């Protein structure tokens, strides 16, 4: 992986500033940009604006043919080329930032489609005899920024059904990405909006320092 | 009352029986249709063929305007009316069958879009001052038919990452659907394909018997 950070924006509203997770992300990005070395570049994929191919009849057909050395059709060629772009972009980054609203206790549908683009055998993982293993075991880092109506840190039912987080941590650990943090801008339905924003802002500042490996300090 | 079984087909191939989960489902359906009474309507929604709106900018705008009493655009009306049809169909059923392949340890993306259509506050659940509670606690039944390359019943890593089942069970329990069964047509990557099919077949026949409440022993 290069000196490159990749933003994976899973918010249906893409760039709308009034989104809690988008506000927190923008605060993160401003903070991060101050601390990163000059060798670091940044890319962003917008899952609800950019083309992120869904697994359909055509993709399954393309994949079956590729496994038989068979020629692809025009549309099979075009979709797989885009999936290849998305995968190669993912592999090129050693720092990942996922931004999502938690709706209905799982990752956004388009984030599932994105997972379907980047979890590829012989590329990000491989099959063996006792199962499979991840191929990206080289010290990459992941930060998840999640805004939610409810609160998930009370070790109750909500904690148990937070499948967005459970799934993402699991999959990325599988791939080899073991440095994982989630910032929960949680309780937007029951807590003070300025309280949510300010608590999340502080955590993503600390995350920015960590990821950039810098410490920032001011006298009072 | 009209009893209704609703088939939620989450396979991208829709009707192609080269797919294990669809093969098993078709086997289930034939057995069930032989056992049900004349008070039983069967309907099917194909998530990869029928229109299943995903939550996007337009849907969010529509929902905001709805919660304000603001008039919807022609486009916002179109999506919300389709989402309404999907939700009313879901609520009208008392038996559910979900058919899915396991791709990447979670529900198919279109099945998430479907969940986003059917989990609606004041409709299938409601908020309290305590938290949340389902509104469908009335003896409904759910059967999941899931095909997978790996085997998930060994209480190992695979069991720990079976988020398709974990999520679906959790969500439908929450809604009030506590009568839940999953049939795993599993190990397609490692077992004899005839063994996989035959084991799954036996399981769905027994499921069909349980759901129709007509057991025929030989
Ligand atoms: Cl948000
Ligand atoms: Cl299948
Ligand atoms: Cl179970």
């Amino acid at each position: 992986a290069m000196n490159k950070t990749l933003i994976i924006n899973a918010h249906p509203k893409v760039d709308d500033t009034s989104s809690v997770s988008i506000k927190v992300f923008k605060h993160f990005l401003e903070s991060y940009k101050e601390l990163i070395s000059n060798n670091e570049t940044i890319e962003q994929i917008n899952l609800y604006d950019d083309v992120v191919p869904m697994i359909d009849k055509t993709v399954l057909s393309a994949w079956e043919k590729q496994g038989n050395g068979q020629e692809l059709t025009r549309e099979e060629q075009k979709v797989t080329e885009r999936m290849s772009e998305i995968l190669q972009q993912f592999k090129s980054a050693n720092t990942y930032v996922i931004v999502l609203p938690l709706h209905n206790f799982n990752i956004p549908s388009k984030l599932k489609d994105y997972m379907d683009n980047i979890m590829i055998a012989r590329e990000t993982f491989k099959y063996t005899e006792t199962g499979s293993v991840g191929l990206l075991k080289d010290g990459r880092r992941m930060l998840v920024i999640q805004a939610s109506g409810g609160i998930y840190t009370n070790d109750d039912w909500y904690t148990d059904v937070e499948y967005s987080h459970k799934y993402l941590k699991a999959m990325f650990n599988f791939l080899g990405i073991e440095d994982y943090q989630i910032v929960r801008a949680q309780g937007t339905a029951v807590l003070d909006p300025t309280e949510v924003l300010q608590n999340a802002y502080k955590e993503v500042e600390e995350a920015a320092s960590r990821l950039a490996n810098k410490y920032i300090f001011s006298l009072e």
